[PDB]
């Protein structure tokens, strides 16, 4: 793993400590030939949780072009899934337009769909 | 004023329905040979206000620079000010990165500085 990069099970996680939109940080962990967070399993779901805290961090999955999808092609409908009860929901009430295309983090670490705008930290990963 | 423009006080003004980082909505005004608006009057402020509602709204004030400017040259340190209690505060709390730099409506009308990348409503003005 490259320079203030964790170690873990094999991938390697960068954890921002300032916030992007959603494409931004896409772009951002593309630059480093990383990609932002996929999630398979609770072993990495705690993990990253352990790291991130209580704040809302922007992850590799979205459905802004249909289905839910991860950013490395691992497919969803098998795939490990920690969702808050009631989301995904895709809220338009919001009035920022669209409904919500992109997964985060909460709080207490499982997951919303949001808008893609709004500024949040990020983690990237790469594969060992 | 061009048509969806409303007419006030011989200036022309558009509330969008949609949400854009702050630098991306002043864009959008200058796209249209106008700017984020520039409130110099209660009069002014009343207006805005009752066509925005209860929302968080970009104005054309901000801070990026050092002091706090309004876009089209308007004097800040002489003009109408309506800063929520304990506002501007140039917040880091948010964990984002840089203080607030940029000016919005709140829900109550009074202004508050926030992070310039949070989407929120924006209002741009011309003048006849
Ligand atoms: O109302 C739909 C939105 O809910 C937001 O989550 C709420 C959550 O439902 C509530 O229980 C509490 O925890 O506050 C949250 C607001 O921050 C989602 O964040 C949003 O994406 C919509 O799904
Ligand atoms: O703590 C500094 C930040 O305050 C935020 O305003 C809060 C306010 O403190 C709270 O009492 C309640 O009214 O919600 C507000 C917004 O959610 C500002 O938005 C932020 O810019 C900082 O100044
Ligand atoms: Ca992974
Ligand atoms: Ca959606
Ligand atoms: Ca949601
Ligand atoms: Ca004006
Ligand atoms: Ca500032
Ligand atoms: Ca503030
Ligand atoms: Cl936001």
């Amino acid at each position: 793993c490259p320079v203030n990069w964790v170690e873990h099970e094999r991938s390697c996680y960068w954890f921002s400590r300032s916030g992007k939109a959603w494409a931004d940080a896409d772009n951002y962990c593309r630059l480093e030939d990383a990609h932002l967070v996929v999630v398979t399993s609770w072993e990495e779901q705690k993990f990253v949780q352990h790291h991130i805290g209580p704040v809302n961090t922007w992850m590799g999955l979205h459905d802004q072009n249909g289905p839910w999808k991860w950013v490395d092609g691992t497919d969803y409908e098998t795939g490990f899934k920690n969702w808050r009860p009631e989301q995904p929901d895709d809220w338009y009430g919001h009035g920022l337009g669209g409904g919500e295309d992109c997964a985060h983090f909460t709080d207490d670490g499982r997951w919303n769909d949001d808008v893609c705008q709004r500024p949040y930290r990020w983690v990237c990963e790469t594969e060992l």
